[PDB]
């Protein structure tokens, strides 16, 4: 089965090495047909990249024939573009989706499921909530129970800050965002807790309809009325309280409990191996 | 497709609840086929155990032919019996296992998960470790990646008795209170003397690092009230064991009290925290309703 590597900064370079460490006895038949970058088209799999042809992902799409599209690019708030069509024409052809890009499902979650499920392809993005601990993928293991409220600490690199020095070595790491006003002014949390949203309660909502702010913890909340970004005071007995540094949480309560994942928040590694395990579960057909 | 329900007690009576409730599309066409307690065998779904024959858990196998045993039963950690002996039984018949039952799996690892594999046999074993918090599940979904050590606090009840004690209630009303909430083993002894929790360190051990052992391996201590203390249990690639320690406010495991439990799991690529409900009947049941329909989805 042939990939179509679409990013190659940290996160999909992190993931080629992942996928050439042979992790698991199922990913044997995986091969990268092609990396695209803002440069251009590599229809190799190289540690190093260097283009074979000018273009597009949509180039790239068409010349590779993909299986799988590995969505490792930059996040674009402002329309979730070229990913949103991407998405679209992929599933159409029915071409399975794996992603750590937020944006076109904090945009358009509903139209873009909507469309897999008629056509019976499936979408990995656990790499868009808390990289590589288990967020998206923990639900897929709570099955037959009703999310009722969601809450968490959802930016690593805001939560690392809690000025200057602090994100430099933020940056130094991988952590931020290409664009690190996303993560110091909302961006990137609200978009994670409006994805959790529509996959875990089914409350199908946008970035647009959550009310939000910026950088006492930075606290990501949704239930079936509401989803919002703020910060606030936090008890000692609340298991949010000592989540600190890039640490991230995820606090999930349904009809029979309460639980909590505190995991790295962010690292191109841990987002990258978020990537692998849906592209794991979904050569086991488990997504 | 027909369940063995093997035991009624708290655990069980939970489980016919949820399966119930219906609360998955995977689920619609499992039925139980009959209910095994002490007081025999009743071969119909009914909220009140009525024996309809005497007889074992292996009469049971025998007269309902199942496609899954759950096994919520007794553990006992004297042979693992009849469990283990049933256990080898249906997997060479091509049963598959749900259990929430520590015993075998703690003293039988390997020797039930090789004829598993050689027969291509499904075990769910979540609600052995923190019930329905994802511990076996939440391993599931960390594929790829290899478990380095283990770290937390793995029984609900001695974690609850432990937290009642430091808001001033005696260890005798602390452990009735665990009894009247039903997150006791039917021998507390097993609770308190931390046999529960060495269990769970084995099949933590056994399952996430991929070592061999036993619950005879695991140096354990339980609790007393002559002791904030937690019960810790930790297993690494060279120890394994269980005893209670001071810990200090900045620990992540400082604030996981009552019936809370917790598990820190660090991998080759990160260290990760699951906490939820250590104990709790309906709790352990939706672990095994949960392994129920990752079976159906074939993600076991
Ligand atoms: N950083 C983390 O720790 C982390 C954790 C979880 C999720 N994520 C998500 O993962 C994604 C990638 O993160 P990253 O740190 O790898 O960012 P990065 O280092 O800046 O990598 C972005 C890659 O995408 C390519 N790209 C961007 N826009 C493109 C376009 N229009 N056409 C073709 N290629 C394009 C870039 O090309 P050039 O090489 O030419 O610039 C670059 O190779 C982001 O969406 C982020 O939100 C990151
Ligand atoms: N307590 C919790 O919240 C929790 C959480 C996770 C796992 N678990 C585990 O789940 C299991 C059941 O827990 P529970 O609280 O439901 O215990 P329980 O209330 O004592 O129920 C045990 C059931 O097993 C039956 N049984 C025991 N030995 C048997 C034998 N040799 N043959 C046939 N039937 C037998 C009992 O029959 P009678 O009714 O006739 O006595 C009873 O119905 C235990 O192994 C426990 O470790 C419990």
């Amino acid at each position: 089965m042939k990939l179509l590597l679409f990013g190659y900064g940290n996160v999909g370079k992190a993931f080629r090495k992942l996928l050439h460490e042979k992790r698991s006895p199922e990913l044997n038949d995986v091969i990268i047909g092609g990396i695209v970058t803002r440069r251009g088209i590599m229809l190799q799999d190289k540690e190093d990249f260097t283009p074979d042809l000018e273009g597009d992902v949509f180039k790239a799409f068409e010349k590779i024939k993909p299986d799988i599209i590995v969505d490792v690019s930059s996040a674009n708030y402002n329309n979730g573009e070229p990913s949103l069509s991407l998405y679209k024409e992929a599933i159409k052809d029915g071409v399975n989706i794996i992603t750590t890009n937020k944006a076109p499902l904090a945009l358009a979650f509903n139209e873009i499921f909507s469309l897999a499920r008629s056509k019976g392809v499936k979408i990995g993005f656990q790499g868009t909530v808390m990289s590589g601990t288990p967020s998206i993928n923990l639900y897929r293991v709570l099955p037959g129970s009703r999310v009722i409220k969601i809450r968490g600490i959802l930016n690593g690199t805001t939560n690392f800050i809690l000025f200057e020095e602090a994100l430099k070595e933020a940056q130094r790491r991988g952590y931020a965002e290409e664009d690190p006003t996303l993560d110091i002014n909302g961006f990137d949390a609200a978009a994670k807790i409006t994805i959790l949203a529509n996959f875990m309660i089914g409350n199908s909502v946008t970035i647009k309809d959550v009310k939000f702010e910026g950088i006492i913890k930075l606290i990501a909340y949704a239930d079936e009325k509401e989803v919002w970004v703020k910060p606030l005071p936090i008890s000692q007995d609340d298991p949010l309280y000592n989540v600190d540094g890039v640490e991230n949480a995820l606090e999930i309560t349904t009809d029979i409990q309460s639980i909590l994942i505190r995991g790295p928040g962010a690292g191109p590694v841990n987002a990258a191996y978020g990537a692998l395990s849906d592209l794991i579960l979904l050569k086991r057909d488990c997504l």
